[PDB]
């Protein structure tokens, strides 16, 4: 009849052209740029099947033991899948470890272990976000509480010293002999470096707080064995299933389950499980947490520990090969898939050299470093190889990168001159658009990038 | 060359063996059995492909005007485009209408709202949990403030009138004038009735309160034109993108921008601050696949098919109800202007703990309710049923009937076990005798035999094989 309600059957493609482009270009956009953004990286064909299946369709409120609704046989044989791969693939005795897999990115899952653990006011300390944290670490101003983390929780930062781009640990445990956290926060969104989790445990029982491990960026690593595991000292452990895990998006929570003292069992499993639910969210999406499972079994396998053994090879080419052409790398070197460049040995800053770089069709972004004094003229630029390590890029390849990178730092400059000394970056901005001059060199450098680019693959579905 | 690790090719049915099965088992559930959960609902291929794109690949922190990092032409041609088909499904004149399509779910598009809105420690008020309302309407107790809603802010309920089943507006107004709430509620889970927005406004106003609408459950409905929009009184809107809407999971909170109130001329400043407790405030990088679903289920539910599915519903509805109700069950009010009912088991000796189960054992889902006079949350006497996911899949006015006929056996069945039970028995009994009696154990898998049969007849909307 008009029952031409079987459009429900109809593809993409045939159905939204509009949205279909939109994927088809973004995709595109993808194979030929080259993505150096630490966060970045590429799904696999497997986890992104699984994201449209028909798990996307039911509604499982509760737990695999406890749930709201009935037909849940199957997700429950999945999360509960999902949770033995995620103890499995970080090797944690079940006796001792416990994970909560409804997350639906990594803000909600670190929200909901301060909701948990911490109370409405309790105290949190965080690394600074210009000194390399997450928004959710807490994130303040002498005005206004940014982050709901800062809104909901009374936080305070701790830094890393000004000249070596380390966190100055006698700092911290100094302050929260001061201000009393409940609950320090290990983890970082820009740090070439690997955390002192041992001091941070001694700082952290001496309050008689929780330490918390935000291993987001570093997630990848750790199931390699690549990075050392915060696991062994930390209470709680949060993480996005998709930064160097390479799952799609979603979160985690870990917690300690078992004895902890004198004359004592941790709580910390019913108090985070409420908190996620009935606490915080709604439904679990499945489809997500089937992906999940999906990206922990490829994880655990010997060739993911290689693409994450690349991954830091590729990474101290990278240092190396800009270290030779004059850049500073700000901890003079890293542990891990990222740097940090201080683009003031070049005389410029992160912000122009970003959007220079943008337009060349190479991604990263820019950062504080230790020293700056002005979160508005940021000299640093963050650089992961994650992303292009999962396309096959091995250290020649990057020595290629870190030349183009080169190339278009120079650029930046040429128009940082011929803009004059005292500009607006509106202005950097207008004439890197308008003049013709300049125009001419950032397109031979793009069509020079693109090209490198096409080169190697780029993982996803049919073609996208 | 390890490097031959592009594993990254291999598809799922040869790289997760494991994960595909359960895939291809619960999508085998999910043909066979009779699905009448409300909440529940069959997204389209369409819908369905979105979510496994390269979109999912994309961080896009901030906005379409202002991101914090590059390669966005696109993520910002789809944002805008999402946000654009939204306001038209709903027709909304956007000079008088945002919105943010970023909330990664309903439940969190509510939480942002109070936290943009009302502040910590803020009163709201939203009906009470067995009353009908949502978890995250508020949800506390004696002991324990259970639901983040009512942790971090402060929420009173209000309630259904017992005799009639009817939210009593009287009381609410009564109480809001000595609570003082900062916003009011008016969204509900399980209510057959349309909710009078427009008496809830003045309560509202009258105490100088944003009334905010959580239509998750009859956003569908509300596209089509069947049940009255909140729109028309509402500051406020947040809804699901997926309950009788059809689309993936996400969540969109739509609100009101313009010049609300002169002396000069004060104008809404819902939007920034709603923007900014959705980001940075407590969601990280938007889910692109997820808003790529939502625009495409947008784009389908303005076409007339999914109006007259919608219309479809409403009558699948008003069928299962006459059905039931000539067979002397009695429906809470009396009846429903949606796609859902509340069925009262009381009337046919038993409870909606026990045939939930016994139902659920014959492929036939639905789920426990409280009902208005019921005083023991353990004991619920009702019955939620819904039409929209069935509607889905084709049937009609007279397969509901046979529905109905189904769902009434399972009572019988239930009952019998019941009797068979002993009255002082407990729900652990109750579940196990229905596991291991044989007896049982017969008539249980006769029905069942019965319904599978009764469901494979009909189509079920998904992407091929997965
Ligand atoms: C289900 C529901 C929600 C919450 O959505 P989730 O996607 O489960 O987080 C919010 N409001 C109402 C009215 C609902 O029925
Ligand atoms: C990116 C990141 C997150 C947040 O993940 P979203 O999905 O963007 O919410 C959390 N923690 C750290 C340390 C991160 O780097």
């Amino acid at each position: 009849w008009s029952s031409h309600e079987q459009m429900l059957a109809q593809p993409l493609k045939d159905s939204d052209a509009e949205v279909y482009d939109i994927i088809k270009k973004e995709s595109n956009r993808q194979r030929v740029g080259l993505e150096l953004i630490a966060s970045e990286n590429f799904a696999s064909r497997a986890v992104l099947e699984a994201l449209g299946s028909c798990l996307n369709n039911k509604y499982s409120e509760g737990y695999p033991g406890q749930r709201y609704y009935g037909g849940t046989e199957h997700i429950d044989e999945l999360e509960t899948l999902c949770q033995k791969r995620a103890l499995q693939a970080y090797g944690l005795d079940p006796q001792c470890w416990g994970v909560n897999v409804q997350p639906y990115s990594g803000s909600p899952a670190n929200f909901a272990v301060y909701t948990a653990l911490v109370e409405p006011h309790g105290r949190i300390m965080g690394l600074d976000l210009p000194d390399g944290g997450h928004l959710t670490h807490g994130f303040m101003t002498d005005k206004k509480k940014i982050s709901a983390t800062s809104i909901f929780f009374e936080s305070m930062a701790y830094k890393v010293n000004p000249d070596t781009g380390y966190i100055d640990y006698d700092r911290l445990e100094e302050n929260a002999r001061l201000f009393h956290p409940k609950l320090i926060i290990a983890g970082t969104s820009c740090y070439s470096r690997n955390l002192d989790y041992g001091r941070l445990r001694k700082i952290a029982d001496e309050n008689g707080a929780y330490l918390m491990a935000d291993m987001a960026h570093i997630s990848g690593l750790v199931v390699a064995g690549v990075v050392p595991s915060p696991f062994e000292h930390c209470h709680v452990v949060t993480t996005t299933t998709h930064k160097t895990l390479r799952g799609c998006r979603a979160g985690m929570i870990f917690y300690r389950r078992g004895v902890r003292s004198v004359d004592i069992l941790y709580n910390l499993e019913s108090l985070i499980n409420s908190a996620v639910f009935p606490g915080l969210q709604g439904g679990p999406h499945n489809h997500a947490i089937a992906g999940v499972a999906v990206a922990l079994k490829q994880a655990m396998t010997p060739e993911f520990k290689e693409y994450q053994r690349q991954v830091v090879a590729n990474c101290r080419a990278l240092s190396a090969a800009l270290v030779e052409l004059g850049y500073k790398i700000v901890t003079g070197g890293s542990d891990n898939h990222l740097i940090l460049v201080d683009l003031r040995s070049k005389g410029t800053d992160g912000g122009r050299a970003e959007k220079v770089l943008e337009a060349c069709s190479i991604a990263c972004n820019k950062n504080t470093c230790p020293g700056d004094k002005s979160a508005l003229r940021p000299s640093g630029l963050r650089l992961g190889t994650p992303a292009l390590t999962s396309r096959g890029l091995l250290e020649k390849d990057f020595q290629k990168v870190a030349h183009f990178i080169h190339r278009g730092i120079e650029l930046t400059v040429q128009i940082q001159d011929d803009t004059g000394p005292r500009a607006t970056l509106k202005e950097f901005k207008e004439k890197l658009a308008g003049d013709e001059k300049h125009q001419r060199a950032v397109r031979a450098l793009r069509q020079e990038v693109e090209s490198f680019a096409a080169l190697f693959p780029l993982p996803g579905l049919p073609g996208f």
